[PDB]
């Protein structure tokens, strides 16, 4: 009897259906739109219309990774998910930290607040319900809708101590609460140190997804990540020139599921900037590409380069529906953490 | 028997003595810092040393005027102030905001949390115990030491409906705490209707001060707003070059003396660049004025051009005595703010 | 028996009343908005509310100043100059051009163009209609609105060869349509030459205004301008504290007309950026002061500093009645221009 | 008995010989040069010695691809056309526009004329003459020499509306005249939406070749632009590393081959920088490739990896014979226009 | 009997006539170029014919002051110097050095090598001969023209550690060859502890002039500097709008003139940007002030206001005949420093 939890409610995981495992459509502020103007994205009418451009399509979720503290609105983003309920559209939201980049080193609360009470803050939005007003201040108002995974990020070429912080956070909250994990690397490096920081901390390695690895396209090393640790990568990619070409994604997936390791890998847009999806791009006069272009031009290029149709499955249905059902509740025990874990934290004066 | 609230306590306003009205010592990042690194002072040591040349020429009282969420460091003021404190030295902190510069527009609470929560918030920091955490966050942990001040902050040729939210918490918390008020205005600007909005919630001017009038050197503009408000113009400016020369701020000050509004006038460095205090600039290996100036060179300055010891003794201690002493409190009756006010409210959307 | 060529047509100067001798409304994108996107000014329901205090508080004509390359939309200010026309509100636009800045000086028709054809395009705005595409590009569609001034720009501390090209065309211009001429200088400099150029080409000293004298608050330099050209200084300066407090301008004007130079002031209030219009900062969730602060504040400041009744009337209204009058058209002799004048264009390779 | 149409006038396509598909010898200022100095040049020597070392390793023609606002110099290029006129030589200019970034979006002639009148200013430069004032403005001046294809572009993952717009310029004018057709991409983006907008306009795909391919090294996707629509690829990438190596570009072309697909593939080396050609570079005291490189590096390393000598001389010869070639002239009928076309105008607001 | 020391020789002071006491032609490269093209100046026939007009006016004298390694050219300005000195024109060239923000901190000679052998290098240049390739490294390749003055700098609002050292340098060098002395302030900061600074090295008051005093129009620090340390203050400052308006500076010169201070006085144009003189603004096709503006605009302003002729014959004869003569050589004692300079050695870190 597994579980995913959405933004309306807990739904069996069976339900999951085709799974978008790490995307947009509300970015309201904060320090990403501090980056670019792009990243601000505040319409709900044109996100509702791309949703269902995607359940046209056969999808059915989508697992929207804001963390509280950068873009995330549960009050638009819960509109939206009303407006597709009918239509069989699932929402999940995350609660959690991005890199450090995002957050002030000096006085931020990532960085001055103890570990265990940030801890505590997380568990909160996965069990009793999200702030609405994201975790911006003192002052909280909870809804009723629950964050459903937690996410931390790193950056580039490094691992902050910061981020080996919120990597912490997120395995505690998972490890108490039973849900999933979804990690940002800042051009896919890091990833395998990652990996071994969840796991060494007690998170199951069955939860955890590692976004981005596409933005580091190197074949062994994924295969690598995947082996030595089974966690999951989350891919997106499609349509992302200015980074990379379709094929060389379609190729380095290929060559993974030639070595068996389907299981592992899942799918996504990241459609974070207001004109990486359709309907955003036609209120800006522009015509451009969006979740539908996953189903239009993507999978079709994963099959001409021959991966097959169970594979596809797998990555878009089967997987989701392990790394995203809730595990069952557990205790954390400091005494279970690795030694490597520890004498890192030693090193960044993280205790 | 009025009195002023410090960081160790209540005083007597007679124990005030030379009182530099807003300054700085520790700025723990924050939004400002994020515009240049010279904005990040983080050292006590420093910071006492030049506390100690301060009283060695005469000082007492700093206020310190840092927002919680905008450089505010409670620790370590607390440790300049403990520093200190048996020389006669007192230090104020201030609770309440910045101008709307320093928070997102979208997603930060002054955006988006009701004003009555946001002035329970500032209350409780004047009358239980300022955040060690600044309120960046959901958790709170209170110090013993509470906020004497509140503070908000108006940008350049403009007040943003967000400053007027400010504004109103600003009033609102002064009415029902009694506590003085001082306004960030950016290069002078829009001093006359800070004035005015304050005094329409229903604040006492008595109690009011506008800091950087220095920077629309304007003594007309200065008369006016002294004379239709009657609230206190605090000064900034001395060694401030890349703006005004220290004579000008000397010779618009006379005006106001002659015309009979010294009583109106406070001073202060407004030290908030690394390079703005002697003891922080020897740790940037160079030679550079601070807080002994004040009374090195800018006051027998003000002797030359011919202000009169009486009105630099109000400057420095009788008018601080007065705007810095606690008001009786009131509650807030919201039928009451003028319709000026309420009627700008409304054309910014805020109600 | 003279007339003001206004974009609803000609009026007897005597309707002129109380006019604002340069500013904006609509600044419909151009080289301007490249620098700032504040300059970006697309509201014609804001332009018409602020227009209609202006005339509330006594105003009647406003010169729009905004050369066709640089911003100009004919469309939208036409609605605003006809949704006031009932209230007795004027609008004067320009034909010309700005500073060389905002000009390709490769590839620009100022750059390319023979001089002679310019003009030609210029006489065309002035008196058969504007051009609705404002000349940028080879497609020209006439307006029945005529522009009733020209405009020429020139840089910091130079003027450069194809401003001396746009001082020719605009004194050309004049000269052949009997138009007023006013001319952009940037922070106040190369006013004196700027005059004695257009006056070399053959251009009457009454029909010439020159803004932004302002931005260099030198008494002396505007007296000598005025005594050795009999030009007229068109101010704008009000509510621009980053540059000079209202009160330098108040004093300068006061020594002007001292000096017996009353008649050759005008007023502005340039008000080219989103945020110098009360109604516009509205727009933008801000109090702002605009057109009506003319009235409200800068007026009575002149009157405290002792300016008479008489140099104020004369500054509103006899003096812009005066200057924005059109001559009676001539023939331009092009073997009569002076030689200094001559001997700067063989210097500049403008032959 | 086709021509192709020179600045020199028409001739048969039997004396095109080896062709340069996309490159540039002046370019006299624009918006371009705003973005980096390195796009000025302004060198009719240095071009003309090019020019003949590329004669010199066999070339015979070179297509200039600057669009008349976008740096087009027809004075200085019909210099360079005369010089090697007697060696062979053979420029072929353009027509049309370059991508939205370029023209403002508000006030440009592409944003605010008709596309009916923008047809006819296109399809005179075709067939009356160049104007050598470039349309930079209301004054035109015919040139004897006449554009020889037109030139569109389209941003970066996005075809703005203005791009659509000038696409729809763009078969028009080809529909009208028999012109060729280049359209520059982004980064190798949305080149199978501009070849289907192309041809739902109704323009001939064997007229259409899309620029810049090689930026976005998709073998897949540069087989199905081809095969799905029939236009021809025109790439450049020799020396340009900071992007791909050339080995890259190579491999592709070879697997385009290998698919059967070599008729649609021609070269270039889209020289637009002042350091992207020998003797430019010699100019600023630096050693450079150029145009030589394309035959003593660029070719031998197709041939390294297998191209066929028929591919090869398809690609440099018979192919730009077929696409520049003009087609008989025809009438444009709207009905024609594709659903899908005419529904994405309706989107973009393009009526 | 006291001479002066040219590029091409000593001279009697009585051959100084009216002199620029802080002014360029040739700026070749170096740190200053970086911050901005217009500081590139490389034009010596340009440079000539600014000279010739300064010459026509009645001036006599420039001294050049760029240090060796920030700007000067020994080659060309000796180009310069041999052009104008049949005319009565001198040239004198300076050592030492700017402020520190042009000078790498870490590995700069001037932060690494010690005082004691800058010292050498700097006496070398006023005693053998200056080296033609500016200390810019290793190899040193002597002139027969020697600098005549020493340059140091200070920076904004404070004197840095290694400006400091290079005041030390400056003092030492002037009390070993007898030159004078001549420093540049940021914005007239910090000019009474420069003063102060070298008189407690030992140096000559009757030897120093310190610049820049313009930017900090305060005219009661003026006379202060003069009173207590009997420096002298060289001003730029005309045509420099951006600044401050030439009335300024003439009022606070007739102020200083006033109070009996005219002996401690001089004049420049710091004309260190290429639009800052007439003739080399027109190689870029401007038309710009100069050198003539001196005597055709600034000093009739001075006059105007009601500077005596005597009071101006100092200031450009007699006051430069004074400061820039030679002392006789002294020797420089350790012991005798300052403890004021001894103690701030210690505290920046200097021994
Ligand atoms: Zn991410
Ligand atoms: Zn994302
Ligand atoms: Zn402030
Ligand atoms: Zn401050
Ligand atoms: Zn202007
Ligand atoms: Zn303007
Ligand atoms: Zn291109
Ligand atoms: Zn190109
Ligand atoms: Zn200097
Ligand atoms: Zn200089």
């Amino acid at each position: 009897n597994k579980f995913a939890r959405t933004v309306l409610g807990d739904i069996p995981v069976e339900k999951l259906g085709i799974t978008d495992c790490h995307d947009h459509f509300i970015k309201n502020g904060g320090p990403e739109v501090e980056e670019h103007i792009d990243f601000l994205m505040l319409n709900v009418d044109a996100s509702i219309k791309e949703f269902k451009e995607f359940i046209d399509r056969g999808g059915s979720t989508i697992v929207t990774m804001d963390p509280p503290n950068v873009g995330r609105d549960v009050l638009k983003t819960l509109e939206i998910a009303n407006a597709v309920k009918n239509l069989g559209g699932n929402v999940i939201m995350s609660t959690g930290f991005h890199k450090a980049k995002f957050y002030d080193k000096y006085s931020s609360w990532l960085a001055v607040v103890p570990t265990e009470e940030i801890v505590k803050m997380c568990v909160a939005e996965i069990e009793e319900g999200m702030d609405e007003y994201n975790y911006n201040g003192p002052v909280v108002k909870r809804s009723k809708a629950k964050a459903g995974i937690i996410k931390a990020g790193t950056g580039y070429g490094a691992i902050d101590r910061l981020e080996l912080k919120a990597l912490e956070v997120a395995a505690r909250t998972s490890i108490l609460t039973g849900c999933p994990i979804l990690v940002h690397t800042q051009l896919g490096t890091m990833a395998l140190e990652v990996a071994k920081h969840l796991i060494g901390f007690g998170a199951n390695p069955d939860k955890i997804q590692i976004s981005h690895l596409n933005k580091n396209p190197d074949k062994y090393y994924y295969e690598k990540v995947i082996k030595e640790t089974g966690v999951t990568l989350c891919f997106d990619g499609p349509d992302r020139v200015k980074y990379y070409p379709d094929s060389l994604l379609a190729e380095n997936i290929k060559y993974l599921v030639d070595k068996g390791l389907q299981k592992h890998i899942t799918l996504s847009l990241d459609a974070g900037r207001i004109l990486y999806q359709r309907n955003y791009g036609l209120t800006k006069g522009k015509q451009t590409f969006g979740l539908a272009y996953l189903f239009d031009r993507f999978l079709p290029l994963l099959k001409q380069v021959g991966v097959s149709k169970e594979a596809i499955f797998d990555i878009l249905v089967n997987n989701p529906k392990r790394v995203l059902a809730f595990d069952e509740k557990r205790n954390f025990d400091p005494l279970k953490v690795s030694k490597e874990v520890l004498e890192l934290k030693k090193e960044l004066n993280l205790n």
